[PDB]
């Protein structure tokens, strides 16, 4: 007699009707999975810093959490995860990055209590009683992102996290492509895939390309430079330190970097001698040798930026002829900030570089990068999350267009139950669900 699995439960927490705040519990008999565990910064809400999904439901049935997986280090997958372990024990898996950022998240929060991190890499396999789970590399634009697979008796549950295709991306970038056509060759029951680029045709512009168009861009900048990314964002991070040593300016951040520090020291960024500056040194250069990493403070950089474009910002502000690159990727939540900021800007007499129609500049796949990963995973059920419901819908088009069946296809919202009993899959329960709304 080898053990078989009967029930499954997939119910999304945050991520679907908005396009942060990723968190997915996976149920296989009496063991729960919670993958992802992100936060989302508050939409045009008052006195709020963040939000955080409502882990009741997981809470109630706590004794069953085997553990929390996390894909990659930033705050859509990690920004939750201090709050969920001051309300359950439960081991935290993730790569090496993602796991040192989530220690540097404790130590910020002066959380003392002891965690249990286990580290994962493309060749861990992690036992339960019930079901393995194993991961593979995705590309993104945070190194050492994993995707998670749970094998099951009817077949893999997996999660892709926040991912894109890109050849231009390698070395802790590089998508295990062949891993994944193992994965989908040995049977996926359910692919629960990111939606936020669904919306748009083709494929994002190549990182190389981007770097060659942010170049041009910023040798045209007589005045001062301003960056706003997220710190997350090391792609984007890297290729401004590259241009900065190229057009012989100094960088420098503002922001709280601790992402940075870690990163460097583990290995991950190729930084110049002399290129770095601390940020009160800055008035010391002409204003044309000199870009600003502006991160945010609780790293939102929207808020940074309108901060100092209304001359607000504690550390420095903008000045009149300093010029801004807005390398973020707008959501509904934020459309409202990111309006009112760019009018503060013009105000402020400051020039905004314009977006290149012929550049798309995400982290996350373009309707064929989708469809590329809807063809190597061939599920027999599809989950689109990380969107609002335009972007579900978006992606599940795409998973009809590559042979899905679209009765296996699950739009669902936050505190729906998908669950299969090796007979049918139905969406006939809800969990408690919501929005934590979480102030200094
Ligand atoms: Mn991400």
């Amino acid at each position: 007699i080898k053990k078989k699995n009967k029930d499954i439960r997939i119910i999304p927490l945050g991520g679907v009707g908005e396009i942060a705040k990723n968190m997915y519990i996976v149920e296989v008999d009496d063991e729960m999975f919670m993958l992802d565990a992100g936060l989302m910064f508050p939409e045009d809400m008052l006195g709020v810093d963040i939000v955080i999904p409502d882990i009741q439901y997981v809470i109630e049935n706590k004794e069953r959490l085997k553990g929390i997986f996390l894909t990659h280090g930033a705050e859509h997958a990690i920004g939750a995860v201090s709050y969920v372990l001051e309300q359950i024990d439960a081991p935290v898996y993730g790569s090496k990055l993602t796991i040192a950022l989530v220690k540097e998240a404790m130590k910020a929060r002066n959380i003392k209590k002891k965690v249990r991190y286990y580290t994962v890499n493309h060749d861990s396999i992690m036992r339960f009683k019930n079901v393995n789970v194993s991961f593979f590399n995705t590309t993104h634009s945070i190194p050492d992102s994993l995707g998670v697979c749970i094998h099951t008796s009817y077949g893999s549950i997996v999660y892709t996290g926040e991912f894109k295709f890109d050849q231009s991306l390698h070395g802790h970038y590089a998508p295990d492509l062949k891993r994944m056509a193992e994965i989908g060759d040995e049977g996926v029951f359910a692919l629960i895939s990111d939606s936020t680029e669904a919306e748009k045709p083709g494929y994002n512009t190549p990182e190389n390309i981007i770097e060659h168009h942010m170049y041009d861009a910023f040798a045209k900048v007589k005045g001062r430079l301003i960056v706003s990314c997220y710190a997350s964002n090391f792609v984007r991070i890297q290729q401004v330190l590259n241009i900065a040593s190229q057009l012989n300016r100094k960088v420098s951040f503002l922001g709280r970097e601790s992402s940075f520090n870690i990163a460097r020291k583990m290995g991950y960024f190729d930084i110049p001698k002399d290129l770095l500056i601390p940020i009160n040194e800055v008035e010391n250069y002409p204003k044309n040798e000199v870009i600003i990493i502006a991160t945010g403070m609780q790293g939102e950089p929207v808020e940074a930026l309108s901060q100092m474009a209304r001359k607000k910002h504690k550390i420095m502000n903008i000045e009149e002829g300093d010029s801004i690159f807005l390398a973020i990727t707008a959501s509904a939540n934020m459309e409202v900030i990111i309006a009112d900021t760019l009018n503060e800007l013009v105000r402020a007499g400051a020039h905004i570089i314009p977006n290149n129609k012929k550049i798309h500049a995400s982290s996350h796949g373009c309707m064929e990068e989708l469809k590329m990963m809807l063809n190597i995973m061939k599920p027999e059920y599809f989950v689109p999350v990380q969107g609002e419901f335009k972007m579900q819908i978006a992606h599940a088009k795409l998973a009809a267009e590559t042979g899905v069946a679209p009765e296996k296809i699950f739009l669902v919202e936050k505190g729906d139950v998908i669950s299969y009993n090796g007979k049918d899959m139905i969406l006939n329960e809800k969990v408690q669900s919501g929005n934590i709304l979480i102030d200094g």
